[PDB]
Order: C-alpha cells, then sequence, then structure tokens
C-alpha cells in the first residue's frame, strides 16, 4: 500500500496513517474549514488570499473572521469532535507534570526566543477500560513572528524562509528549541503509563511537517533515545529528515511539499520540484479546480505564487487521503504509485474529466489509479493500465486503452466508450464482472457498470447512430429488443469445476475452487479466478487472465502467440516487467505476485518477451 510503514503490515499501517491525519487535522482547528466549503461550492474563481498563506506559516489569534477566510462558527468544537471519534483526547498540562502553558483548547506552545508561536498537540488513545494505550504528538509548526509575514511581499517571505530552514541547521533543531523541555514530560508520562517509544505517534504538516522531520532527526540523540523507534508520518513537509524513520506524505501538486532537498534550497525550490525522493510519496495528484485550469496554470508553477497553495491545504488532504485509504485498490498501490485524487468544486466536476494530466511533474510511471468522490464523477483513464474507482455517485468513465479495472462503486455508472460497439468484445462471468475488450486487445474488467455508452458511425442495426446507450444484462447489452451478445463461454461454479472450451473458442470462467479448465484449438480466454487453477491452452492464441488473490495456477501449452493478463494483482512496483517476478523451478517458468503464482508448465524463462505477459 501506497502508506506502508516501516514493517508494518498494510492494514496495521492504514490504522496509523488515518491516526496521524486526524491528528494533523485537529491541530489545525478547522483553520480552512470555511475556506475549503466556499471552494467546494464556488470553485476557485476568486483564488487564495495571502491572508491564508500567512495564517498556515504563522499562526492565527483566534477563533474568528479574518479576511479572505471564511470562518465556519463552530470551527472549534467539530475539530475536537472529529479528534475524538478517530479515538484521541488533549493530555492535560497537569497529567503531563508540564508546568508551561497551555490556552483554552489545551494547545502547548514553543519554549524558547523564536519558537514561542509553535504550537502542539499531545493527544491520548485510551482502550475500553480507560488505560492509555498510545500518544499522539501533532505539530502546528510556524515560521517565527507573525509580524514578520507582511514586512515584504508574500513571495519575497515564502523565498526568504525557505532559504533559512537549511543554514545552522534550523530546520533539523526545530523541535528541540521549541518542545525540548515538553518532550521530556512526555517521556516521564509514557513511562508511568507503561508505554515504549514505539506507543508514540508523531505528525503534523507544513511547517508542522518540517517538525515531524525535525523530531526524528533529533529522536537518535535526545530524550534519551526514547523516540528513536516511535511513528513519523509528515504531511505536506518542505523538509525530508536524514533519518529513514518518516513517511513524507503530500500531493505532487502542492508547492510546499518536497520544496527543500533535505533542508537545502536549490534551483527547483522556487518551481518545479518532484524528483523522486526516497521518503516521500511521490506521484500522488490533487486533482483540484486549479490543477485542470489552462486559465490558472498560465503562469510557471511556484511557490512563491499564491494560487498554488490551494493543493497545500488541509481539509483536501484529509478527505482526498481518506478516499485513498477507503479504496478497493488501495493494497494494489505502492508508495511511489501514481494516484490522482479527484478533488474538483461541485462546478467544475459537472464538467471537468478527471484524468492525469501530468502536467508540472516528471512522467508518470507505471499503472494509474483514479479515485473519484462520493458525488457524480466524470473520469478519463489514459491508453496506458488504469484502476479507476467512482465511488458513490452515478458515475460516467472514459479509458483510452490498455488494460483496467473500473469499478462504477454505488450508483447509475456508465462506461462511455466513444466508439462504434462492433469494435468491442464483451463477457460476462456471472459473478458481477463484465469484461470489455478493445480492437487490440486491451482486456477492461468492470464492476457495478450498468450502462455502456458507444459511440455509432452508421446506424446500429439499421437504427440507431451516434450516441448509443445499451443496457449490461445477464443475456448481453440490450438497446430495448436488440442485444449484442456476449462472446462465447463456459462458467463453472464456486466448487471444483473442469470446464471444456468448443473449437470455435471460449472464454473459461471457473470461479472459486481449484478448477481443471481443458482449451481447444481456437482462441480461448482462461479466468481460472480464486483457487488454484490448471489451465491447459490446447492450441490457438490464448489469452490467460489472472485478477486479485488469484492463487497457484499451472497454465500448460503456453506458446509465443499467447498471453499473460495480470492485472489488480499483488506486488506490483510501478514499470515492473515480468521479469522481476520470474524464477525457474526444474522445468517451469514460475511467476509471483505476493503470495499468488503461475507456474508456466515446461517453458524456459529465456524464451519468453515481454509483450507476451502484460504486468499491470
Ligand atoms: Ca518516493
Ligand atoms: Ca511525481
Ligand atoms: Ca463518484
Ligand atoms: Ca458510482
Ligand atoms: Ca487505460
Ligand atoms: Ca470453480
Ligand atoms: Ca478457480
Ligand atoms: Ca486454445
Ligand atoms: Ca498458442
Ligand atoms: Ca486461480
Ligand atoms: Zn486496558
Ligand atoms: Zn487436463
Amino acid at each position: 500500500g501506497v502508506y506502508d510503514y516501516k514493517n508494518f503490515g498494510t492494514a496495521d499501517s492504514k490504522a496509523l496513517f488515518s491516526d496521524a491525519m486526524a491528528i494533523t487535522l485537529y491541530s489545525y482547528h478547522n483553520l480552512d474549514n470555511g475556506f475549503a466549503a466556499g471552494y467546494q461550492h464556488n470553485g476557485f474563481g476568486l483564488g487564495l488570499p495571502a491572508t491564508l498563506v500567512t495564517a498556515l506559516l504563522g499562526g492565527t489569534d483566534s477563533q474568528g473572521v479574518i479576511p479572505g477566510i471564511p470562518w465556519n462558527p463552530d470551527s472549534e468544537k467539530l475539530a475536537l469532535d472529529a479528534v475524538k471519534k478517530a479515538g484521541w483526547t488533549p493530555i492535560t498540562a497537569s497529567q503531563l507534570g508540564y508546568d508551561g502553558k497551555t490556552d483554552a483548547r489545551g494547545t502547548f506552545f514553543g519554549e524558547k526566543a523564536g519558537y514561542t508561536t509553535a504550537q502542539v498537540e499531545i493527544l491520548g488513545k485510551y482502550d475500553a477500560q480507560g488505560h492509555l494505550t498510545e500518544i499522539g504528538i501533532a505539530f502546528r509548526g510556524t515560521s517565527g513572528p507573525r509580524e514578520n509575514l507582511i514586512l515584504d511581499s508574500i513571495g519575497d517571505v515564502i523565498n526568504d524562509l525557505l532559504a533559512a530552514f537549511g543554514p545552522k541547521d534550523y530546520a533539523k533543531n526545530y523541535v528541540g528549541e521549541a518542545f525540548g523541555n515538553l518532550l521530556n514530560d512526555v517521556v516521564a508520562f509514557a513511562k508511568a503509563n507503561g508505554l515504549s517509544g514505539k506507543d508514540v505517534l508523531v505528525s503534523g504538516h507544513s511547517l508542522g511537517g518540517l517538525a515531524v522531520n525535525s523530531m526524528a532527526d533529533l529522536s537518535g540523540g535526545k530524550w534519551g533515545g526514547f523516540f528513536a523507534d516511535s511513528n513519523y508520518i509528515a504531511y505536506a513537509s518542505p523538509t525530508q529528515s536524514s533519518t529513514d524513520k518518516v513517511l513524507n506524505v503530500g500531493y505532487e501538486n502542492d508547492p510546499v511539499f518536497r520544496a527543500l532537498d533535505g533542508s537545502t534550497f536549490t534551483g527547483a525550490s522556487v518551481g518545479v520540484h518532484d524528483a523522486p525522493k526516497e521518503s516521500a510519496t511521490d506521484n500522488i495528484v490533487s486533482f483540484n479546480d486549479h490543477y485542470a485550469s489552462t486559465a490558472w496554470n498560465l503562469l510557471p508553477f511556484s511557490i512563491l505564487n499564491i494560487p498554488t497553495w490551494i493543493s497545500h491545504l488541509p481539509t483536501a488532504y484529509g478527505d482526498g487521503m481518506n478516499r485513498i485509504i477507503e479504496s478497493k485498490f488501495y493494497d494494489l498501490t505502492s508508495k511511489d504509485s501514481t494516484i490522482i485524487v479527484a478533488n474538483l468544486s461541485d462546478p467544475a466536476r459537472a464538467n471537468t474529466w478527471v484524468q492525469d494530466l501530468n502536467r508540472n511533474a516528471e512522467t508518470h510511471k507505471g499503472s494509474t489509479f483514479i479515485i473519484g468522490s462520493d458525488s457524480n464523477d466524470l473520469i478519463q483513464g489514459g491508453s496506458g493500465n488504469d484502476y479507476l474507482e467512482g465511488r458513490a455517485g452515478n458515475d460516467t468513465f472514459r479509458d483510452g486503452g490498455g488494460y483496467n479495472v473500473i469499478l462504477g462503486g454505488a450508483g447509475n455508472n456508465t462506461l462511455d466508450l466513444q466508439k462504434s460497439v462492433n469494435t468491442f468484445d464483451f463477457a460476462n462471468d456471472g459473478a458481477g464482472n463484465l469484461y470489455v475488450r478493445d480492437a487490440n486487445g486491451g482486456i477492461s474488467i468492470t464492476r457495478d457498470i450498468g450502462s455502456i455508452v458507444t459511440k455509432e458511425p452508421g446506424f446500429l442495426w439499421g437504427l440507431f447512430k451516434d450516441d448509443v446507450t445499451h443496457s449490461v444484462t445477464a443475456s448481453g447489452l440490450k438497446v430495448g429488443s436488440n442485444v449484442t451478445q456476449y462472446d462465447a463461454s463456459v462458467k463453472g461454479t464456486n466448487g471444483a469445476d473442469t470446464l471444456k472450451a468448443h473449437a470455435g473458442g471460449d472464454w473459461l470462467f471457473g470461479l472459486d475452487g481449484n478448477d481443471h479448465l481443458i482449451g481447444g484449438v481456437g482462441n480461448d480466454v482462461f479466468v481460472g479466478g480464486a483457487g488454484n487453477d490448471l489451465m491447459e491452452s490446447g492450441g490457438g492464441a490464448d489469452t490467460f487472465l489472472f485478477n486479485g488473490a488469484f492463487g497457484q495456477d499451472r497454465v500448460v501449452g503456453f506458446t509465443s502467440n499467447d498471453k499473460l493478463v495480470f492485472l489488480g494483482v499483488q506486488g506490483v512496483l510501478p514499470n515492473d516487467d515480468f521479469r522481476a517476478h520470474a524464477s525457474m523451478v526444474g522445468q517451469d517458468t514460475v511467476l509471483k505476485f505476493g503470495g499468488d503464482s503461475v507456474t508456466l508448465v515446461g517453458v524456459a524463462l529465456n524464451s519468453l518477451s515481454a509483450d507476451g505477459i502484460v504486468i499491470a
């Protein structure tokens, strides 16, 4: 998964991520709530006010209206209730034995000159008996005195701040200077409750993300090394620690995220700075109104241009990245997967296709994941391999080719093929999967798409020209009484079956159980499904399709004109080819994908070509 952390499993890493996000949102106390709601309702026509940037960098005072920044009057209670829902309650100064200042919200403040406006939330998670089990540390970083942020032009202010993070270890030492003593009290409190460093989660966004990286850098040497094994998840940080401890999560188009190289200012800091970084998720796009807009992108992309900060805002981090957490595709992803998150305003969503524009970024590699919203989305996949997720709402999908999985989710969903029905083949396993194969052989596996739209250059059946809507039914695609039939198939059961293809060629659907699929001399498509399936070509130009937890399969009679297709399988790093997954066991080539495998019986690995083995 994209948010895998240390050697935690996929699932444990997701839970940690969700907690990091929750405490990070809490640290802002709904600063951007009113703004986000205005954007969601109206779009980004009016851009982003400098006051919001200075609020993010310098903090505020506090709960109320600031010019440019609509204020949700319930900001505070909403934020507290949300962090409590996530399992967290602020820990009091009294509980920590902390002699210093906390405010009305329970927020802790920085300790030394230059840091006295820096903020941190210290939170506890408890079991059902009320025993402390986890401590959360959410940094809300600030740049220094607020009053400095308006002494120059906003661009000059940002430029100067970036340039000052690196010299004399400013960024590195930030948390030691701001919170050195408080963190000693946290150690004692943790120990008094039987917790160790591994029970502490450290997070924060923006300059709070800078703070997360600082604490990680200092954790080996300060506080007796107590926090060396703590969990560090930083959002939208301009910096990266020199440790291997921090998961640096951000949107690719967020101009703050990865602005510095470690903490070093480079020639890319005020432009596009999308070079891969080991600690960072490098290819998660916030598909928002700015990213989508020709007008908004006329000027060169730069952190010094305030409108670009739309992609830095925390509400879209929380909402967008939680949708990644919830995705049916989550377990297919890895740290540097290309993931496009639908983050459009309501007006833009109505007529803008969510797609990988690859704007202001290095060329994307590997499969692409596009994650919709709970409203009606227009989602466009590219000519490569795509995983498109509509979620709730009535979603419309387009896709440019290749091998794809398209999940309609709840609602009445549509796949618009933009070409004649005559150029496609359609198959259906009776288990909810509708397979669409294009004229070039690309296959989309679709679920919960009940309507197919085609574009007809002539009168289909002598009746319908231009856009034609077909209903997906058990007997084929229907337009009134007209039917486009599914390709010849043999369907099994969820037990062990032997299925035999006819000479003309069949889709063979084994479904669950350990199946025995006997192809014929014709061109067959083998879908063994779950279980350990034995699949025999029988001759012809055959396709073997593998999706999900597909088991340990054996393929007999594989020749050069046959094809393996791995689509929605485990262990695929961006742009992997078959060699990354291949080995010889005796006389057979074995291809491994996580815990699943395909054995090509009596095939030497050196005889294989990438053209015959599709890895999506
Ligand atoms: Ca990376
Ligand atoms: Ca990138
Ligand atoms: Ca949707
Ligand atoms: Ca849907
Ligand atoms: Ca595609
Ligand atoms: Ca079966
Ligand atoms: Ca099976
Ligand atoms: Ca065959
Ligand atoms: Ca063959
Ligand atoms: Ca199987
Ligand atoms: Zn307990
Ligand atoms: Zn057999």
